[PDB]
């Protein structure tokens, strides 16, 4: 009942009421010597995508080098060379909606022509506002993530909701329809460990804006800060964050460990009555 | 702030505010040919206890054959022969509070003399009311679990709270102090799969009775019913139930997989601000 529309992802449709949707994380393994497109690079990407599809992923999230976790300085002409061949191949042989992980307008634009269905922006359309227009033009869902270039909060949650609505304004002024807007609390970004725990504890507040919320906490540093555990041993901590996130009404979770998280989400959904 | 007393377990003290307490499950591996006490049986019990202590367990729960999951018909004279040597050895070389898993008064009584600190009753003092007196006499914490011999609920939750308070009455009429009372929703017992999901979803209601709540969902059938997964693949489902349980204010979780659940509980505590 909570949502009265389905997420329209070109040729795939995502119901927001039946279950928590699992977005699986695919990071490029760049080939040295080449700028992209090579067989090993692309085929490792496809095999990874297929594994995630089998493990219960509903969306595949595809990131280049300029995005997380790398954040390397690459121009858009090269990032296209790399990210486009992956999107052409994955979209061809894995029938799932694909989101492009970029804050760059031209990269988002190429990705969608290559065959991406959703835009996923870590800067909430603030780094390159034209990205909002790209989304409006192609009529695709855009994920707006909370992020700032500083740590200076008067009031964390109120500041987050304010910051986010600034993103919504930019998106809607560009012509993006409400149904194509998704929000993300930006856990792990521009927050102290203490502020990350705080945002998690108060996540249900994001619900007042009236948009589906995607949660992305997978293997993040704050989990390590709490448990005192390296990145490879953060499965149980990520699981907690996913369970809490779902209890507090999130519609997507973005995770590396698709099998495990998928199982937890399904148990949560059964319990909270999704 | 929520609790203004500590759980007094003889020589160990359990703070109910700092963190979710993990009770690790130890089931006897009975030796054929002997009635109990043999070296392999007892030493496997000790090694298991030590493993759980290292994995982060705060309490060791020790069950004989007449209790779960076996429920075999054994007299109390034999159950004592088996459960007492385990309790003497574990209490000797694992410095943790030990709970005896029994609904039988004489068994509880022997267990405590042998060195058990807490009584854990799956029948909520209704099967053998004298167990309440045993607890009152020795001044030990008693866990009262919801259980009935039928499935006939007018209103699940109201019926559960009613049933439980009937247990509290029997306990207090025997002389058990409020601080020595703990409650358990009896998930997996006398409930359909649908009713188990319901009790989980409405667990916070148990809080109104004003007693610490222990949650025990580890590897239970309903998790299997939801995920469609055999008992060995229920880690992720148990994890969900533990996370939800903690969100809804439970003070203990009783689990087989101490390492994993301990990590999840610790992440939950950090998030909900315990
Ligand atoms: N490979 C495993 O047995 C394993 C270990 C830990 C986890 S984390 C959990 F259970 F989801 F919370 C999952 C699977």
């Amino acid at each position: 009942m909570k949502w009265d529309y389905d997420l329209r992802c070109g040729e795939y449709t995502l119901n927001l009421n039946e279950k928590t949707l699992i977005m699986g994380i695919l990071n490029v393994t760049p080939d040295s010597f080449s700028d992209g497109g090579s067989y090993n690079e692309v085929d490792a990407a496809v095999r990874h995508a297929k594994e995630m599809r089998d493990e219960g992923a509903h969306i595949i999230d595809i990131g280049g080098e300029s995005t997380r976790p790398g954040f390397a300085k690459v121009s858009v002409e090269e990032e296209i060379k790399r990210v486009v061949p992956m999107i052409q191949a994955v979209s061809k042989e894995v029938k799932l909606p694909i989101s492009i992980d970029t804050y760059k307008a031209e990269v988002a634009k190429q990705a969608i022509e290559a065959g991406a269905h959703i835009i996923n922006d870590i800067w909430g359309a603030k780094a390159e506002p034209k990205i909002a227009e790209v989304a409006a033009h192609y009529d695709v869902p855009i994920i707006l993530m909370h992020n700032r270039d500083n740590m200076n909060y008067r009031n964390l949650m109120a500041d987050m909701i304010a910051d986010l609505y600034d993103s919504i304004k930019i998106a809607k002024d560009a012509g993006v329809r409400d149904e194509n807007i998704i929000l993300d609390p930006g856990i792990g970004f521009a927050k102290t460990p203490e502020q990350n725990l705080e945002a998690m504890r108060n996540l249900e507040q994001l619900n007042v804006l009236g948009y589906p919320v995607l949660l992305g906490t997978s293997r993040k540093s704050f989990i390590g800060h709490v448990l005192d555990l390296p990145v490879e041993e953060r499965l149980e901590g990520t699981g907690a964050t996913v369970c809490l996130g779902i209890e507090k009404g999130c519609e997507f979770v973005r995770v590396h460990d698709v099998k495990e998280m998928s199982r937890m989400a399904k148990m949560m959904d059964a319990m909270i009555g999704k």
